[PDB]
């Protein structure tokens, strides 16, 4: 099945996966001098107050930190956004060296790693549902690079060592994920996909411009987590993420000047 190897990777997905050569497929670079200041986008509303993390899962590909999404207790809205979207989970990509490991490029920059907030839009009642849909999530990603330690990132790298295998979950209670967040919430804004099979189409993607700092101890944390179950070969879990993909037909807008 798919994943980042030689014979599973990237360059394979389209097989399973024929959307992987569609109109709106992630990551893209962020070509910042062609990206268009639109003054009609609104700031974001990132309310995470209300936050419940309920638990961390190593599903093989990364790991998830899962909310629990059945009332609007963290909510993203306003900036290219009509109406509510509901925090489900977020997680992150990562490379093998700090050189790589972001999915988004900026003038073709790899950050060290990227974070990725995932929301379904209200309006189609389940995340299931969303995913059928143009409009059905709203990523925000957060590049991270090395510098730093990020202190509300520690209690994540601290739980690791209890999921360091495919289909690990720990309770995970209590976590607050403003504790991620840069300073600034400027932005870049455009349509495209998830970034992992099954690709689909449906993702308003929200990039912010300010990267966070994380420690190099911090990062190499997340680089001994594994791809595979317990009792199988270790297989490092680094590297998963995917290039960046051709952009068509499409613009990407700032909420900045
Ligand atoms: C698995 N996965 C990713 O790796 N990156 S993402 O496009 O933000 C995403 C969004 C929604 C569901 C799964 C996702
Ligand atoms: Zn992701």
């Amino acid at each position: 099945h798919w994943g980042y190897g030689k014979h599973n990777g990237p360059e394979h997905w389209h097989k399973d996966f024929p959307i992987a050569k569609g109109e709106r497929q992630s990551p893209v670079d962020i070509d910042t001098h062609t990206a268009k200041y639109d003054p009609s986008l609104k700031p974001l509303s990132v309310s995470y107050d209300q936050a419940t993390s309920l638990r961390i899962l190593n599903n093989g590909h990364a790991f998830n930190v899962e909310f629990d999404d059945s009332q609007d207790k963290a909510v993203l809205k306003g900036g290219p956004l009509d109406g509510t979207y509901r925090l489900i989970q977020f997680h992150f990509h990562w490379g093998s060296l700090d050189g790589q490991g972001s999915e988004h490029t900026v003038d073709k920059k790899k950050y060290a790693a990227e974070l990725h907030l995932v929301h379904w839009n209200t309006k189609y009642g389940d995340f299931g549902k969303a995913v059928q849909q143009p409009d059905g999530l709203a990523v925000l990603g957060i590049f991270l690079k090395v510098g730093s330690a990020k202190p509300g990132l520690q209690k994540v790298v601290d739980v690791l060592d209890s999921i360091k295998t495919k289909g690990k979950s720990a309770d995970f209670t209590n976590f607050d994920p403003r504790g991620l967040l840069p300073e600034s919430l400027d932005y870049w804004t455009y349509p495209g996909s998830l970034t992992t099979p099954p690709l689909l189409e449906c993702v308003t993607w929200i990039v912010l411009k300010e990267p966070i700092s994380v420690s190099s101890e911090q990062v190499l944390k997340f680089r001994k987590l594994n791809f595979n179950g317990e009792g199988e070969p270790e297989e490092l879990m680094v590297d998963n993420w995917r290039p960046a993909q051709p952009l068509k037909n499409r613009q990407i807008k700032a909420s900045f000047k």
